[PDB]
Parts: structure tokens; C-alpha cells; sequence
């Protein structure tokens, strides 16, 4: 029962790979310690292969089957529809990997004849053949970190023609089913404002709260054939067209359960019997399987008044404390149960009695004060990786702009406002590119976003208080200051000074640019404008935001 078998062929790059931080004239204004930042490359793929390759053992008890029965009962209330070829085509990212069969992502989006023709042949084949393993490409992801060096993560995906077919069969299912089955525990339904409120209200709902995050070592590799057949049984509980059932069975047997791995040169690298990281059902599958195992493990452990929050493989549990000793015992049982279910821990779980000390979806709750002095909770994180990536994106154009996703998701934080907003608007001013739409990724989906829309986007996700926060916590101030020292980033007093300049320049231009100056940089000026609700921030179409997760799912909105 091995996650992978290997031939010995190497995982190969598609193009040249830089590992050292590229430097330009803008670099030093963000960060001086350039040797701290690196990107992963295929050169480390072998170490990752070793990490992700292990034997899985699975022992399944009555708690597991009881939870599954209840999930299936909820799944049976879902009705999902087939997407048409063109609906599915318009969900494809413009810079998605081209097909091996002589067509690309733009041909798919234009509904060109050769793309549409091939897609129909793949669909027909899915319907006739439920046995032949489908080919996947395996690649090393190039991602940017700060030192303490990780090996490249691996992405496994099928051909573009198959991906469009997955959308036809499954897009409506993976978008709709998770919230029906998990209700309030499904994380991807929440904007950042709604996530913080949920965590705080849950913490507050317990007489004596205790919470913990659970880190599964290599979740994707822990997913067994059983787990993936179990997901399919859940999907099949939905009210589906007969053609959708046949396609889902087929993709399950031929793709989701496993298949051969091919490098960028077309050589055979080996074989997969675990979760593929680049299929449509990666996020929904991981979410269902994480929630199933964790729910069953909560019962095994006898945790009292358990509330879970689940985003794929990321899990937080908040419950009633039974004292520090019985809590420690409960968590050992939880971890033994997950372990028997094929989800052993990386870092073993710790009981926490302070909400601010729990990290989940790479983020912790912290507290600041708005214009009225009233306390507001908001989500933050250690800004090291966000700033290392902004350093890279200062000297190189990248298809996805992490600085922009980070401003969107962490708008209330002191580091996003002072450093990220200041640095990148100054860059957009100097190049006259304020009006140019940029791509970023939120909950695995790709979005085209106009930066001049940032203030409306932020008021909607966070509320106006995001533009007025002050008096941040000492732990948060210390973590930021600590990151600025490590990376060699200029002090917050230098950023305030630049932000005054950026602000005044934005005000000069009027329109949406002036509104950015006013809302985004109100913190920079000695005596503040009283900010009021933005007119445009009621007209933005944020539908298709905070519905579901789509990690590796090749989704564009
Ligand atoms: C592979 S899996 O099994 O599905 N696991 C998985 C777990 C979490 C997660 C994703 C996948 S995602 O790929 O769907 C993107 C986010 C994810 C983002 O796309 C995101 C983007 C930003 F630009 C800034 C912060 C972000 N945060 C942190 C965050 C989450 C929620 C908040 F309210 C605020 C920050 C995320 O977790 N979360
Ligand atoms: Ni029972």
C-alpha cells in the first residue's frame, strides 16, 4: 500500500528555474538581506519524492462508519447539474497549461473547434471506458520562502482536455456539496471577516474553551484508495444526471484513485496511489476526508461540545476544557484515532487556552481598536513569507501576484497596510499601471483584480474598521519588528514617511485613485479624515468569492 512507486526517471523542469532572489533597483527599498530568500526548484524534487513515499495502513471502526452514514444522509439532499462544454471552458485560467493535443488555454476559452472537438472525445471516452488509468504530468512547484530550505512541493495534473471534463461532471458538486455536508464547519464559505467572527463566537460559546490545530504529515499522501472511493460514494449520493454519475465513476477509477506519472520530457517517473494535487476534487475530497476522520476521532476522544473548522487538510478544533490533564489525554486519543485512519501528525497537537495562540489556515486571531476605540478581532500571520514573496515580485513578473492576495486577505494587519500597500502602490504609480488588472489566487481560484478597486473589496471582506485600526497587540508588533530585522526591511517609521508621499500622489489623480489615497493611507497622516462607506463598495460583484476551495483545481473567476 505505497503512496508512490518510482522508476528512477527524474522530475524535470519545463523552463529555466531561478533559486536566488532576483535583484533590481527597487529591491533594497523593501529588503536588504537577499540571501535569506529563495525559490524551490526541480533540483530538490528527489528529497520531496522520499518524503511523500510511504506505506499506509488504515483501521476503520464504528465511529468512522457512523460519521460517514450522517455525511451521506446530508449528501443525499444535494442536487447538482452537469456544466455545458462552454460553461466549463469559461472556468479555465488564461495561462493554464496547454494540452498535449495541439491546443491551449486561450483556444479553450474561445471555444475554438479543435479544443471543443478534443474535449467531446475525452468526455465520450470517459463514458465508454471506466478502467484505463489516465496519464498525469508531475512537476516541481517553484515557490518562494525565507530560510528556516524546503524541497519543492509536487504537482500532479492530467491534460487540459480532462480538466475541462472534470468541470463538466463535478464543478457544481464540489462547489455545493461541502457546505451541505459540513454546514458551518466548512471553512471556504467564509470571507476573512466571517472567519474571524466564527472563530471568536465559537471560542466565546464555550464555558471554558480549549482549541488545537491538527497538522497531518503529508495529507495528500495519506489519502488511500479507500478514502477516494468513499468520496465517490458521497458524490453519488447527490441527485445527478445519469451521464454525470458515469463520468464521476470513470474519473474516480481512472484518475482520482491513482495513475502513472510522466515528467515534462514525456518519460515515466512512476505511479500514484494517493491524492493528486492538481485535480478539481483535491480541495473537496481533502475537506470531506479530513472532516470524516476528524469527526470520528473527536468521538473516540470523547471531546466535549466540539466545533470543527475544516479547509481541506487544514483543521482547527475548539471544544470544552476538562482541565489541562484530561485535555492532554483527550488529544493523545484524538491523534491515535487519526493515526489509525491514515492521518498521523507532523507536529503533534497542543492544547491552547488562548485563541490568539492558535494558527489555522496559516493565520491567528489578534486584536486592535477602530476609530471609536472599540476592540476589533482580525486575522494575521507572521509576515516573513508574504514579504519574501513581495521581494521576488518586485524584480520579476509572476502570473499570480501574492502581494495582492495578501493585501486582500490581510488588509487589517499592520504589515499589509504599512509595507505591502505602500510599496506596491508606489510601484504602480511610477509605472502608471493603477488601472491595469492583475491576477491573484484566493481559496485556490484565480481572479482578475483592478488595484483601484482595493478599497471596495476591503470594506466588503473586512468592513470599514480595516481602514481605521490602531493600538495593535505587543505580540503582533514584536512579531512584525522581528521579521523586519531578519529580512533587513526598513522600519515602520520609514514606511509611514513613504505612505504620505504615495497618499498625496494618489489624491492628485482624483477618481478611484484618490479614494485609494484616502482609505488605504489614512493611517499615515497626523490628523485623520473620518472615513465613510464607499459608494462603489455596494456595486461590486463578489459572487463567486467565498463559496468553495479549489486548490489545484484549475479554476478562474
Ligand atoms: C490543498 S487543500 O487540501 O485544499 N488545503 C488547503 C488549505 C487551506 C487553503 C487552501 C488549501 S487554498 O489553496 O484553497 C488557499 C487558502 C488560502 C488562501 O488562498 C489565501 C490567499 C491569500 F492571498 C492570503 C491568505 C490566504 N489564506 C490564509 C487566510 C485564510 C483565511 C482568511 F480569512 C485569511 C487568510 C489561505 O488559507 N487556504
Ligand atoms: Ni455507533
Amino acid at each position: 500500500h505505497m503512496s508512490y512507486t518510482w522508476t528512477g526517471a527524474l522530475i524535470t523542469p519545463c523552463a529555466a528555474e531561478e533559486s536566488k532572489l532576483p535583484i533590481n533597483a527597487l529591491s533594497n527599498s523593501l529588503l536588504r538581506h537577499h540571501n535569506m530568500v529563495y525559490a524551490t526548484t526541480s533540483r530538490s524534487a528527489g528529497l520531496r519524492q522520499k518524503k511523500v513515499t510511504f506505506d499506509r495502513l488504515q483501521v476503520l471502526d464504528d465511529h468512522y462508519r457512523d460519521v460517514l452514514k450522517e455525511m451521506k444522509a446530508k449528501a443525499s439532499t444535494v442536487k447538482a447539474k452537469l456544466l455545458s462544454v462552454e460553461e466549463a471552458c469559461k472556468l479555465t485560467p488564461p495561462h493554464s497549461a496547454k494540452s498535449k493535443f495541439g491546443y491551449g488555454a486561450k483556444d479553450v476559452r474561445n471555444l475554438s473547434s479543435k479544443a471543443v472537438n478534443h474535449i467531446h472525445s475525452v468526455w465520450k471516452d470517459l463514458l465508454e471506458d471506466t478502467v484505463t488509468p489516465i496519464d498525469t504530468t508531475i512537476m516541481a512547484k517553484n515557490e518562494v520562502f525565507c530560510v528556516q530550505r524546503k524541497p519543492a512541493r509536487l504537482i500532479v495534473f492530467p491534460d487540459l482536455g480532462v480538466r475541462v471534463c472534470e468541470k463538466m461532471a463535478l464543478y457544481d458538486v464540489v462547489s455545493t456539496l461541502p457546505q451541505v455536508v459540513m454546514g458551518s464547519s466548512y471553512g471556504f464559505q467564509y470571507s476573512p471577516g466571517q472567519r474571524v467572527e466564527f472563530l471568536v463566537n465559537t471560542w466565546k460559546s464555550k464555558k471554558n474553551p480549549m482549541g488545537f490545530s491538527y497538522d497531518t504529515r503529508c495529507f495528500d499522501s495519506t489519502v488511500t484508495e479507500n478514502d477516494i472511493r468513499v468520496e465517490e460514494s458521497i458524490y453519488q449520493c447527490c441527485d445527478l444526471a445519469p451521464e454525470a454519475r458515469q463520468a464521476i465513476k470513470s474519473l474516480t477509477e481512472r484518475l482520482y484513485i491513482g495513475g502513472p506519472l510522466t515528467n515534462s520530457k514525456g518519460q515515466n517517473c512512476g505511479y500514484r496511489r494517493c491524492r493528486a494535487s492538481g485535480v478539481l476534487t483535491t480541495s473537496c475530497g481533502n475537506t470531506l476526508t479530513c472532516y470524516l476522520k476528524a469527526s470520528a476521532a473527536c468521538r473516540a476522544a470523547k471531546l466535549q461540545d466540539c466545533t470543527m473548522l475544516v479547509n481541506g487538510d487544514d483543521l482547527v478544533v475548539i471544544c470544552e476544557s476538562a482541565g489541562t490533564q484530561e485535555d492532554a489525554a483527550s488529544l493523545r486519543v484524538f491523534t491515535e484515532a487519526m493515526t489509525r485512519y491514515s492521518a498521523p501528525p507532523g507536529d503533534p497537537p497542543q492544547p491552547e487556552y488562548d485563541l490568539e495562540l492558535i494558527t489555522s489556515c496559516s493565520s491567528n486571531v489578534s486584536v486592535a481598536h477602530d476609530a471609536s476605540g472599540k476592540r476589533v478581532y482580525y486575522l494575521t500571520r507572521d509576515p516573513t513569507t508574504p514579504l519574501a514573496r513581495a521581494a521576488w515580485e518586485t524584480a520579476r513578473h509572476t502570473p499570480v501576484n501574492s502581494w495582492l492576495g495578501n493585501i486582500i486577505m490581510y488588509a487589517p494587519t499592520l504589515w499589509a497596510r504599512m509595507i505591502l500597500m505602500t510599496h506596491f502602490f508606489s510601484i504602480l504609480l511610477a509605472q502608471e499601471q493603477l488601472e491595469k488588472a492583475l491576477d491573484c489566487q484566493i481559496y485556490g481560484a484565480c481572479y482578475s483584480i483592478e488595484p483601484l478597486d482595493l478599497p471596495q473589496i476591503i470594506e466588503r471582506l473586512h468592513g470599514l474598521s480595516a481602514f481605521s485600526l490602531h493600538s495593535y497587540s505587543p505580540g503582533e508588533i514584536n512579531r512584525v519588528a522581528s521579521c523586519l530585522r531578519k529580512l533587513g526591511v526598513p522600519p515602520l517609521r520609514v514606511w509611514r514617511h513613504r505612505a504620505r508621499s504615495v497618499r498625496a500622489r494618489l489624491l492628485s489623480q482624483g477618481g478611484r485613485a484618490a479614494t485609494c489615497g484616502k482609505y488605504l493611507f489614512n493611517w499615515a497622516v497626523k490628523t485623520k479624515l473620518k472615513l465613510t462607506p464607499i459608494p462603489a463598495a455596494s456595486r461590486l460583484d463578489l459572487s463567486g468569492w467565498f463559496v468553495a476551495g479549489y486548490s489545484g483545481g484549475d479554476i478562474y473567476h
